[PDB]
């Protein structure tokens, strides 16, 4: 009962593809533009040996640079279906081990000569696949069958920009946007440095204590993937006053923080929660006001479903 | 009751954008590649005059070349929401008049100073926006506020191909693929002409009488949009023998049809139904076997969700 049957579930035609992929003007390669709506697609065929029984298990093990999901983190639930639309294997995905463990239903005792296929949306493990225009080996083991493919990733980090942001990830359970903002990558000096975030369709939760400010101590902390390793970083959150306003849709912080000038470099992380469950569409707008003027970077969320919103004053 | 309040619902910042759009390498323009996953996005802000009351109506009227929806036809249901996630206007889209009529709830009596916005996925009206690399004026009237934007469409009709297919539309209610296949656009002569369709993840319904063969009598009838006008066409369906096999996943037709040779040109339409409701992913493969060898064209469906299937022999 619970027997591991990795050796009895046989995968063929394993493939990782970039969907849709962006062709690099100069090199001619198709790349994975992770911040331009590309995803990875993992596909395979499989057969199940007849001796497999109800409750037998098998695993999908994903590698260092590869995981299921998209910008949105994968569900803990991962199921496989039959052509009738019924679940035949119930899977639990563990992020810590980057592994899904599937358990067969009674389908495998009710049916013989089973063959199937799947297609799964997949992505870079951003905390490891860190750097723009760099090939990373995307690896997976389905049962005991291994496959790998090199994928060139680009996240578009423009290291000359004084303000640049990206979605780090979307939470699968609450659809919150988990943001990463890079301030001062090019190491200028400022004598005014007001950082404002304005949310459309989202709100901050100040009580959740998830607006975090890290002082960079090494340029290589700014990973191109916008998924820095917050355990390497200097947390200075408590030194700053983050002021909320506009129904928790605006956050303002004086990054000078009582100094007359600063050449400090920052990684800022934030969590923005959709207004309601009818949509997660919206926009997050960043501005940085310095002595030289204002820089801006925005992040828009517009799905293929459409949406609408409205507000008014109750009488 | 039921007062038309088009004059009392005011739209601003109306926009139609191509999402994502494709840049034409030669011309430099951003184009709507309708068969390469682009859609249109209609956006606007609005305000509601306070005198509007429950049951008051307003329209969105779409133009000759523009409609809501995507490759998938729009729902008859079109709602507007507030930031709490509640419906504030219940809409009915009529394809015949290309108009949505919205009815306000009691939100517009219980609230004052209402403003809002929407974002709607939209598309070409393919029966009218027929031709590749052609600008079509995409027009809409929201209330009494009109807007238009020229959009260059491309469907990728390669007129030199002896066989080419496209999705005409996806049915919104049953997710069927409604396909258009062009045979012999360049008008060659054949002495073998076997046309086969193979479905993966879909089945034909032979009983439904929706596999149609039209004999082209004017090159113009091949519209690049793959949405020909079947009223201008010569229906020859009943002359041909369409042979179903492989669990209604394969259809085979001898297009020579008892002649020794043929230079006829054909438009073929078909309807392919998903195996189940858990997904509509899958593929349709077409081949044409002539004296010269075999031509093939395929259409794949791979959503951002993932899917899986399987089949076996019930014990
Ligand atoms: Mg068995
Ligand atoms: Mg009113």
């Amino acid at each position: 009962q619970g027997t591991n049957v990795n050796d009895k579930v046989h995968f063929t035609n394993i493939d990782i593809a970039i969907d849709k992929g962006h062709v690099n003007k100069t090199t001619g390669n198709t790349e994975f533009w992770a911040t331009s709506s590309d995803v990875l697609k993992l596909k395979a065929n499989y057969t199940i040996d007849d001796s497999v029984k109800e409750g037998d298990t098998f695993t999908f093990k994903y590698g260092q640079y590869f995981r299921p999901g998209s910008v949105r983190l994968p569900s803990q639930t991962q199921n496989l279906y039959n052509a009738q639309g019924n679940i035949i294997a119930k899977g639990i995905y563990d992020s810590k081990t980057n592994t899904t463990t599937y358990t067969f239903t009674n389908y495998v005792d009710q049916y013989t000569n089973v063959s199937g296929s799947f297609e799964q949306v997949a992505f870079a493990k951003r905390e490891n696949a860190t750097t723009d225009k760099t090939a990373y080996k995307m690896e997976v083991t389905l049962g005991n069958d291994t496959y790998s493919k090199d994928v060139i990733v680009d996240y578009g980090n423009q290291k000359g920009q004084q303000l640049i942001s990206s979605t780090n990830y979307i939470n699968n359970e609450d659809l919150s946007r988990n943001m990463t903002v890079y301030v001062n990558q090019h190491k200028k000096t400022y004598t005014k440095e007001t950082f404002v975030t304005n949310l459309t369709g989202y709100k901050f939760n100040p009580d959740a204590k998830n607006f975090k400010i890290y002082e960079v101590t090494d340029q290589n902390q700014f990973v191109d993937s916008f998924t820095p390793d917050t355990s390497k970083l200097k947390d200075v959150t408590g030194q700053f006053d983050v002021i909320y306003s506009n129904d928790n849709k605006t956050a303002t912080v004086d990054l000078l923080n009582g100094q007359s000038s600063s050449d400090k470099q920052y990684i800022i992380q934030q969590v923005a929660y959709p207004d309601n469950s009818s949509t997660d569409n919206g926009k997050i707008d960043y501005t940085l006001e310095t002595q030289n003027g204002k820089s801006s970077w925005s992040n828009s969320y517009s799905n293929v479903n459409g949406s609408s919103t409205a507000n008014g004053d109750q009488k």
